[PDB]
C-alpha cells in the first residue's frame, strides 16, 4: 500500500540495554564533566549530572532494600520541580514502574489515577501531601508518602534525603550500584494518563523498550537535538505527563541543562531565556500569544534562542510564523503524539519546514490516514483519521482490554482520534480531534480552525469553540474569549470578525461568551464539555 508513510531509519540504532542502563551510561558521562542536569528557573536553584544520578542510584538502592522487587510500583503526585526525575530514574534504574501524576489534578481524578496504578510508595510534594494523604483513605494499600521537595522531614512524613538514608547501610557507595536488566519489550517502565481526557483517566502502559525507541528519536540530528555541552532548554510542560516526561528524559541523554520554568509571567520568561541562555524553548500554544504580543523582547538578549518548539495541541499555523519571524527563525518545530504512543510520532526535521505541517513520520514508526467510515487508506491531500504503528506503541492499558482493543486494531495500528492528511511531500497536518467536530447540517467544523482565527485578533487573548446543541441544525458553533486586558469586543463584534474570515459554516452562530479563563487540560487541549456548560448559561 502506497498509502502508508514509512520513516526512515534513525541516525543512531537503538542502543543495547534498559532505559535505565542508557540513562546511567549518559549520565555518568555528563556527570564526569561537571555539567549541570536541572535548574529551577526561578530561585536559581541548580543540581548538576553528578547529584541527579547519585541521588537516583542511592534511591534505587532503598527501595530494594525496602524490599520493592522487579515490576513492583511507585507513584509521584507534585507540581513540577527539580526534584521530579529522581524517584522516575531510580525506578527505571531497578525496574520498578513509576506511576507519575501532578498535584493539580482533583481528588476524583488521583483517587482514579492512583488506584488504578496501586503504588507501594507515592513520592509526593508538599503541595500535594493532604490530597495524597487523602487518597491513601481510599488506596489503602499506599504504604508509604515520602517528600520529595523537602531536605527535611515535613508533617511528620520522611523527606527524600531521609528515606534513602533510612533504607541503606552507612558509607552506601552509589558508584557500586547495578541497573537491573529487564525484559525490554514486556518490562512495565512507566504509568502514565493522558490529559483532558473526557472520562476517569486510564493508565497507559510503557516499556523499557517504547523509551529506548524515544532514546534514539532525541539524539536524532534530524528528529532530535544533537549533544553539545551543557547547553540549555527552557522547559515549560508538566513533567508527570508524557509530554513533559519525555523531552525531559531525551535532553537528559542529550546531555543538556534542563531550566524549568513554572511561571509565565511575560518578565519572568524572557529574564530567563536571557539569564540562562536558552537556545531552545519547548512550549505548548498557549504561551506563544505572550511572544507574539510583547513589547519586551527588546529589552532582552535573546540572542541564543535558535529554536522555537510547540506539542500538545493545535498551534494556529499564523501565530506560529509570527512568533518565529520576531526571533528570525525559519519556522516553529513541532511534534505530534499521543501518551499511548510514548512521545512524539511525527516531528518536524531538522531543515525541512513546511508551513503549516506538524512534521514527518519519526524513525521506525509508520503512519496512514483513513476514510472516517470505510477505515481504508488515502491518498495525499485527503483528511481521515490519523494511525500509526511502531515500537513507542503502549503495552496496552492497566486492566482495561475493552479500551485497549479499541484504540489499537487487529492489524496493529493505533487509530489516534485525531484528523489529518498529509501532502505530496509527506509532511503530515494535524486538524484538531474527531470527537471534537461541530456538527453543523453536514458539516464537521474543527474547534481549532476557528479557534485560530479568534487568537490572531489583537484584542482576544484565549479562545475557545464548541457545539451548542440546536434542533434544526444539529451543533452551532460557539465561542469562549478572554479579551485583553483594556481591550474590549462586543459578542457582535467577535462574531462580525468571524463571520468576515471564515465560510458561512463556520460562522459562530453559538454565540460568544466572555470569560476569565479558557477551561483547558494540562497540555492546552480544549475543555468541550467545559465550554457547552458555558455557552448554555444565560448571560
Ligand atoms: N502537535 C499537536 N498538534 C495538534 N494536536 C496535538 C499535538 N500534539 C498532541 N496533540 C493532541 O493531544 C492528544 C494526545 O493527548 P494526551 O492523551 O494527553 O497524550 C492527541 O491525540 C492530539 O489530539
Ligand atoms: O499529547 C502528547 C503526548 S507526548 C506529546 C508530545 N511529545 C513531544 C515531543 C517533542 C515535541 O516537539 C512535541 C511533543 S508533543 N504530546
Amino acid at each position: 500500500d502506497e498509502n502508508i508513510v514509512v520513516g526512515p531509519k534513525p541516525f543512531y540504532p537503538i542502543e543495547e540495554g534498559s532505559a535505565g542502563t542508557q540513562l546511567r551510561k549518559y549520565m555518568e558521562r555528563y556527570a564526569k564533566l561537571g555539567a549541570i542536569a536541572f535548574t529551577n528557573a526561578v530561585t536559581g536553584v541548580d543540581y548538576s549530572y553528578a547529584e541527579y544520578l547519585e541521588k537516583s542510584c542511592c534511591l534505587g538502592k532503598a527501595l530494594q532494600n525496602y524490599g520493592l522487587v522487579v515490576d513492583g510500583r511507585i507513584a509521584l503526585c507534585s507540581e513540577n520541580c527539580e526534584e521530579f526525575f529522581i524517584p522516575v530514574i531510580a525506578g527505571l534504574f531497578i525496574g520498578v514502574g513509576v506511576a507519575p501524576t501532578n498535584e493539580i489534578y482533583t481528588l476524583r481524578e488521583l483517587v482514579h489515577s492512583l488506584g488504578i496504578s496501586k503504588p507501594t510508595i507515592v513520592f509526593s510534594s508538599k503541595k500535594g501531601l493532604d490530597k495524597v494523604i487523602t487518597v491513601q483513605k481510599t488506596v489503602t494499600t499506599i504504604k508509604t508518602i515520602v517528600i520529595l521537595d523537602s531536605k527535611v522531614d515535613y508533617r511528620g512524613y520522611q523527606c527524600l534525603d531521609t528515606f534513602i538514608k533510612r533504607n541503606t547501610p552507612p558509607g552506601f557507595q552509589a558508584s557500586s550500584f547495578k541497573t537491573v536488566e529487564v525484559d525490554r519489550k514486556e518490562q512495565v517502565a512507566l504509568i502514565m494518563n493522558s490529559s483532558g481526557s473526557t472520562g476517569l483517566p486510564k493508565g497507559v502502559q510503557l516499556t523499557h523498550e517504547n523509551i529506548v525507541t524515544r532514546f534514539s528519536h532525541a539524539r536524532d540530528p534530524i528528529y532530535g537535538n544533537q549533544v553539545s555541552p551543557g547547553t540549555a532548554v527552557l522547559t515549560v510542560v508538566p513533567f508527570h505527563h508524557g509530554f513533559g516526561m519525555f523531552t525531559t528524559l531525551g535532553y537528559l541523554i542529550c546531555g543538556f541543562r534542563v531550566v524549568m520554568l513554572t511561571k509565565f509571567d511575560e518578565e519572568t520568561f524572557l529574564k530567563t531565556l536571557q539569564d540562562y541562555k536558552c537556545t531552545s524553548v519547548i512550549l505548548v500554544p498557549t504561551l506563544f500569544a505572550i511572544l507574539n504580543k510583547s513589547e519586551l523582547l527588546n529589552k532582552y538578549d535573546l540572542s541564543n534562542l535558535v529554536e522555537i518548539a510547540s506539542g500538545g495541541a493545535p498551534l494556529s499555523k499564523e501565530v506560529g510564523e509570527a512568533v518565529a519571524r520576531r526571533f528570525n527563525l525559519p519556522g516553529v518545530r513541532q511534534g505530534y503524539g499521543l501518551t499511548e504512543t510514548t512521545s512524539a510520532i511525527i516531528i518536524t526535521p531538522e531543515g525541512d519546514d513546511k508551513p503549516g505541517a506538524s512534521g514527518k513520520v519519526v524513525p521506525l514508526f509508520k503512519a496512514k490516514v483513513i476514510d472516517l467510515d470505510t477505515k481504508k487508506s488515502l491518498g495525499p491531500n485527503r483528511r481521515g483519521e490519523v494511525c500509526v504503528k511502531g515500537p513507542m506503541l503502549m503495552k496496552g492499558y492497566v486492566n482495561n482490554p475493552e479500551a485497549t482493543k479499541e484504540l489499537i486494531d487487529e492489524e496493529g495500528w493505533l487509530h489516534t482520534g485525531d484528523i489529518g492528511y498529509y501532502d505530496e511531500e509527506k509532511h503530515f497536518f494535524i486538524v484538531d480531534r474527531l470527537k471534537s467536530l461541530i456538527k453543523y447540517k453536514g458539516y464537521q467544523v474543527p474547534p481549532a480552525e476557528l479557534e485560530s482565527v479568534l487568537l490572531q485578533h489583537p484584542s482576544i487573548f484565549d479562545a475557545g469553540v464548541a457545539g451548542v446543541p440546536d434542533p434544526v441544525a444539529g451543533e452551532l458553533p460557539g465561542a469562549v474569549v478572554v479579551l485583553e486586558s483594556g481591550k474590549n469586543m462586543t459578542e457582535k463584534e467577535v462574531m462580525d470578525y468571524v463571520a468576515s474570515q471564515v465560510s458561512n459554516a463556520k460562522r459562530l452562530r453559538g454565540g460568544v461568551r466572555f470569560v476569565d479563563e479558557v477551561p483547558k487540560g494540562l497540555t492546552g487541549k480544549i475543555d468541550g464539555r467545559a465550554i457547552r456548560e458555558i455557552l448554555k448559561k444565560p448571560v
